[PDB]
């Protein structure tokens, strides 16, 4: 009686993610006003979100819904690698877009000359290359396989597909994909908040007769709530077996996917973007 209940939600979230990515991608392309030296990272993030929503969400949702991986063996590793690459690229591009704002605010008078059109493409290409180096190479090549006899049949059986990894690969991927960008964001935004508070205090002392706090807290809360628990349990389950169950793991993995559907709605509020959106409707 509840088989179609999850399908409606999955279809709605897939359509929302697809529309949110496509609208931003076309809005950046059509109008020259929004084209700047900092919107390229937003374009890459939107493209990655669109690819993830188009390639990972439907196949995965079908996998849980029918409870059978009726597709072939070769497609399973390809799907897993696509998901890993998309997640890593999104995290890395978020870190880059935060570092860019840190450079913009913390040290002015050289940001205009330091950054240019050529540097942004090199940076994003290096980011995607680093993401791919840990995405296709360890997956397509038969590594990371579990030595314990369980799931060896799943590897052999074409019908059954499931995620089983070694401890070393899991911990290395978690470290190289999650924690370093989080620390970078924490330090960057602490410095930015300190600078903003200093400026506000200077203005208040100068002219006698928090928006920044809110706009930072919303982003930090969204990112932490969306992505923190998944890696928190990913680091621990491999370390000690039988600590967690599979249902909680897959539920956290799925709730981790909702973040991609929020980025267009939370990284676009400038009046130029509003005018561009109004120019379509
Ligand atoms: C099946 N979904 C996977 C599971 C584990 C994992 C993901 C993404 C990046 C990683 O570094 C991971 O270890 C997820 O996309």
């Amino acid at each position: 009686v509840w088989v179609v209940g999850m399908g409606i939600v999955m279809s709605l979230i897939v359509l929302a993610i697809v529309f949110g990515n496509v609208l931003v991608i076309t809005a950046i392309a059509k109008f020259e006003r929004l084209q700047t030296v900092t919107n390229y990272f937003i374009t890459s993030l939107a493209c990655a979100d669109l690819v993830m929503g188009l390639a990972v969400v439907p196949f995965g949702a079908a996998h849980i819904l029918t409870k059978t991986w009726t597709f072939g063996n070769f497609w399973c590793e390809f799907w897993t690698s696509i998901d890993v690459l998309c997640v890593t690229a999104s995290i890395e591009t978020l870190c880059v877009i935060a570092v860019d704002r840190y450079f913009a605010i913390t040290s002015p008078f050289k940001y205009q000359s330091l950054l240019t059109k050529n540097k942004a493409r090199v940076i994003i290409l290096m980011v995607w290359i680093v993401s791919g180096l840990t995405s296709f190479l360890p997956i397509q090549m038969h590594w990371y396989r579990a030595t314990h006899q369980e799931a060896i049949n799943c590897y052999a059986e074409e019908t059954c597909c499931d995620f089983f990894t070694n401890q070393a690969y899991a911990i290395a991927s978690s470290i190289v994909s999650f924690y370093v960008p989080l620390v970078i964001m924490v330090f960057v935004y602490s410095r930015v908040f300190q600078e903003a508070k200093r400026q506000l205090q200077k203005i208040d002392k100068s002219e006698g007769r928090h928006k920044a706090l809110k706009t930072l807290g919303i982003i930090m809360g969204t990112f932490t709530l969306c992505w923190l628990p998944f890696f928190i349990v990913n680091i621990v389950h491999v370390i000690q077996d039988n600590l967690i169950r599979k249902e909680v793991y897959i539920l956290l993995n799925w709730i981790g996917y909702v973040n991609s559907g929020f980025n267009p709605l939370i990284y676009c509020r400038s009046p130029d973007f509003r005018i561009a959106f109004q120019e379509l409707l």
